[PDB]
DNA sequence: AGGGCCCCTTCCCAAC
DNA sequence: GTTGGGAAGGGGCCCT
DNA sequence: ATAGGGCCCCTTCCCAAC
DNA sequence: TGTTGGGAAGGGGCCCTA
C-alpha cells in the first residue's frame, strides 16, 4: 500500500506503483509506439500518444462541439457554459477556472 | 505514527508528531511570536534561526579560516572560495551551477 | 496483489 | 493578466 | 524499546541584486 | 540582458528525554 523508494526515499502509494515510479530515475521505457517507435515509460501515456497519430479526441462537447483528448479536460471545458470559477483565494477573495492559476497566485506575494 | 495521511491534503506526512506542523500550513496558525520584534511563526525551529538575529549569533564557523556566519548556505557559499569547487553539474549540458536549484530550473527551461 | 485505466496535480509556455 | 493544451508524475479504483 | 519535541539538514520557490 | 543568491516555505532524519 504505502513503501519508500530505495533511490529517493519518497514515500510511493499504490501496490505494484513502485517500479514505475523507479523508471522516472533509471530512465528505462519498455512502451514503444508501433509507428513512430518513439519509447516511453508507462503504458497509458502510449495509448495517449497513439491517439495523437490519429488525431482522436473521443471527449466532446454537448453546446459548442469541441473536442478534448481526455475527459476531465472536457469538464474543465464545461465551466465555460456555466461560468463557474470554483478556486478561489482566501486572502484576494480572486476566483479561477482550474487550480494551478490559483496555485500560481498563491506562490506570488504582494496580493 | 511515523507515516500518517493529513486529514486536510490527503498528502503523507512522514515524523511521528509532524503533522500539526503541517496541519499549520493550512490553517495560517503562528503560535510561536518572537518576543522582542512580535513576529510570529509556524514552527519552534524557525523562531530559533530568528532569535540569531537579535542575538548576533553566527553558528556556522569555517573549519579552516575561522569565519563565522549565520546560515549554513552562508558557509557552503563561503566554502567556495576556498575550494574554487563548483559542486552541482548538469549531464546533457556539462554546464556548471553552484546551486542545486540553479540546475533544476537548467533542466526544466526549454533550452536543451 | 498487481495491470490497465483514468483522474488529478503542477509545471511550461503559448494563444489570447 | 487570463486561459488552456501538452506532459510528467502520483494515487484511486476496478477486475481477474 | 518507544513517542514526541527540539534541532538541523535538505529542497524548490520568488525575485531582487550583481 | 543572464547569472548569482538571500530568504521563505516546507518536508524529513537524528538525537535526547520521558
Ligand atoms: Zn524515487
Ligand atoms: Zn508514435
Ligand atoms: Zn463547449
Ligand atoms: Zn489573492
Ligand atoms: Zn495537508
Ligand atoms: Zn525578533
Ligand atoms: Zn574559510
Ligand atoms: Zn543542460
Amino acid at each position: 500500500h504505502m513503501q519508500k523508494c530505495p533511490i529517493c526515499e519518497k514515500v510511493i502509494q499504490g501496490a505494484g506503483k513502485l517500479p514505475r515510479h523507479i523508471r522516472t530515475h533509471t530512465g528505462e521505457k519498455p512502451y514503444e509506439c508501433n509507428i513512430c517507435k518513439v519509447r516511453f515509460t508507462r503504458q497509458d501515456k502510449l495509448k495517449v500518444h497513439m491517439r495523437k497519430h490519429t488525431g482522436e479526441k473521443p471527449y466532446l462537447c454537448q453546446q459548442c462541439g469541441a473536442a478534448f483528448a481526455h475527459n476531465y479536460d472536457l469538464k474543465n471545458h464545461m465551466r465555460v457554459h456555466t461560468g463557474l470559477r470554483p478556486y478561489q483565494c482566501d486572502s484576494c477573495c480572486k476566483t479561477f477556472v482550474r487550480s494551478d492559476h490559483l496555485h500560481r497566485h498563491l506562490k506570488k506575494d504582494g496580493c
